[PDB]
């Protein structure tokens, strides 16, 4: 007794989302920016893996973002196969000041393709934009390989907000879309 409050299942309208690159691209800033709406010039390495839940409206109707942080250090990996099975969408980020990030997208790609099913939806983010006086990674070049590979491409700042909330969304929106 006595008042019936209609529920679903705890994992209803829950979007896993992986976050993966190189260390130092930002990964977890951009998430920081996305859930706290705060950032750190701090460069702490992350270790193994992490999540933070976003909430977040969609046409109307609440979603939970489930987004999974995880380490760009190799001696700091705990990431497993399952991580990359369990996602329903991976976010691959790079540094548009740091070629070398750039070309570890490939590397990345590969894993998902190894790792995730066959339909994981995907996204590639170019981070530190602000640093326009330093880029290295030409957004028409990251673009046409975005394309060739049937990704979206979005260019972000986890220092001064630009494009996150809709990468985030963006991803969100896919993941809803199917
Ligand atoms: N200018 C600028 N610096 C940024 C931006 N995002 C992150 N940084 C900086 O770059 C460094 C690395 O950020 P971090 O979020 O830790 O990257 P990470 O990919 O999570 N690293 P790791 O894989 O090792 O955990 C930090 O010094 C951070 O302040 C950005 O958009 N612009
Ligand atoms: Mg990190």
């Amino acid at each position: 007794h006595g008042s019936l409050v209609p529920r679903g299942s705890e994992y209803d309208y829950l979007f896993k989302l992986l976050l993966i690159g190189n260390s130092g691209v930002g990964k977890s800033c951009l998430l920081l920016r996305f859930s706290d709406d705060t950032y750190t010039n701090d460069y702490i390495s992350t270790i193994g893996v992490d999540f933070k839940i976003k909430t977040v409206e969609l046409d109307g109707k609440t979603v939970k973002l489930q987004i999974w942080d995880t380490a760009g250090q190799e001696r700091f990996r705990t990431i497993t196969s399952s991580y990359y099975r369990g996602s329903h969408g991976i976010i691959i980020v790079y540094d548009v000041t740091d070629q070398e990030s750039f070309n570890g997208v490939k590397m990345w790609l590969q894993e998902i393709d190894r790792y995730a099913t066959s339909t994981v939806l995907k996204l590639l983010v170019g981070n530190k934009c602000d640093l326009k006086d330093k880029r290295v990674v030409e957004y028409d070049v990251a673009k046409e390989f975005a394309d060739a590979n049937k990704m979206p491409f979005l260019e972000t700042s986890a220092l001064d907000s630009t494009n996150v909330e809709d990468a985030f969304l963006t991803m969100a929106r896919q993941i809803k879309e199917s």
